[PDB]
């Protein structure tokens, strides 16, 4: 019997602080969760990928996704969500980008990230449970960049490093 | 000035267990160091990808590596190994994969992993300084397997899980 698998450990990220993840290939890019009602796997997609299904380990568990990205030179971000510890993953979400770059910060009660379409991808917040505590487990290297500095955020995102 | 690159967290391995990965697309797989003579950086090739640079981040920095995979089915892990904490890397050995799974062991002063072709991929050993503390960083989920099961992870390396 294989036991897990397991995972490279979280990181409590501190508040006001972009996570600026630099994934180079396909699979899960970064999760976030509140340990409470938020479980957050994000899976990227590379371009030119008509319908099929892929397996990811989310949160440690095996999970079968039906992916799509259309698009011949965007890659594609997925937001998949479930809201119980046990329950099951959706789609809530996603980011179409040339740049590959993806955005998690907590801030004010809220876990946020970007959606939509580079070069005008734009922030979207989730409702979280003591917000400060959010565990966030890269599985990409990242830079580090102050909510101070979110124009600057936005333009890597949108246009790249 | 970018606050970064930082990276997935390191991970405690046990002596005389092999970590088997599981990464689903190209980049870095794991990375292994002695902090004293070698630095190991493991990176994943999907098939048919015809010469070119990649960037890659390896322990840290940003690195440009020319790649090639000319194999239509197999994937291509690659060894790319700097002997000074400033040197350059270069490819020390190869496994081409049908499976995607990579296994790295620390056990009697040595750093273990397989290399050649699945299905008769075989284990390769590096003399490495206080092996017990070598860093191991995995940049997907991992199962771990004792090395008295290796004949366990000799068959999953080799045909799948």
């Amino acid at each position: 019997v294989l036991d897990g698998p397991y995972q490279p450990a979280s990181f409590d990220l501190p508040v006001g602080n972009w996570m600026l993840l630099a994934p180079t290939g396909p699979g899960v890019v970064v999760e976030g969760t509140d340990n409470s009602g938020r479980w957050l796997s994000v899976i990227l997609i590379e371009p030119g990928v008509t319908s099929e299904t892929r397996t990811y380990t989310m949160f440690g568990s095996s999970k079968q996704v039906l992916v799509s990205n259309a698009s011949d030179t965007k890659w594609k971000f997925v937001e998949m969500m479930k809201t119980a510890i046990d329950g099951d993953y959706a789609e809530w979400g996603t980011l179409l980008s040339d740049t590959k770059l993806y955005g998690m910060m907590k801030y004010r009660k809220r876990l946020f990230i970007y959606e939509g379409e580079t070069p005008n991808a734009t922030t979207k917040r989730y409702i979280v449970t003591n917000y400060a505590s959010v565990e966030v487990r890269p599985y990409s290297d990242f830079y580090i960049i102050s909510r101070s500095q979110e124009s600057a955020c936005t333009e890597y995102i949108n246009n790249g490093l």
